[PDB]
């Protein structure tokens, strides 16, 4: 959840859920599917959600990470590749890196998040959720 307004991303986050393993996608791959999107406008980044529990008597929720296309989102500005604590950059071969994706951001009501999916092929982190799946 979200004390400040997120950016939106058109996808659904993915969780982690066992420590350790770290987040990342084959180059080439790790782009979600959206419907009528072409592979050249497939460019974007993940991006890290650090989550924060409050403190019990019990006895650690850990990070879910979110989908933006290249130009959008809390990273809009920097560029494709660039070293970004939190910031995982993903891309068809089909796109080109250097020109931001041309997709408007989603909300309002006007549309839900799309549960994220990968094409056929696509090595997926292990240690982590896609919510949705
Ligand atoms: N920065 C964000 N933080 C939390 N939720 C977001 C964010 N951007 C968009 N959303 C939408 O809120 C829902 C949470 O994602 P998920 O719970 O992993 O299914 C998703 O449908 C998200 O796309």
């Amino acid at each position: 959840e979200f004390n400040v307004v997120p950016y939106y991303s058109w996808f659904s986050g993915i969780t982690q859920f066992q420590k350790g393993k770290e987040f990342e996608f084959v180059e080439g791959q790790g782009v979600p599917i959206a419907p009528g999107v072409p592979a050249t406008e497939a460019k974007g980044y993940w991006y890290r959600h650090n989550r924060r529990s409050f403190k019990t008597a019990d006895g650690q929720l850990l990070p879910r990470w979110y989908f933006y296309y290249l130009g959008t989102g809390p990273h809009a500005k920097d560029q494709y590749g660039t070293d970004i604590d939190g910031v995982y950059w993903v891309a068809s071969n089909q796109a080109d890196v250097n020109t931001p994706a041309d997709i408007v951001d989603r909300d309002p009501s006007s549309d839900e998040a799309i549960p994220t999916r990968f094409p056929p092929g696509t090595v997926l982190p292990q240690g982590y959720y896609i919510e949705g799946s």
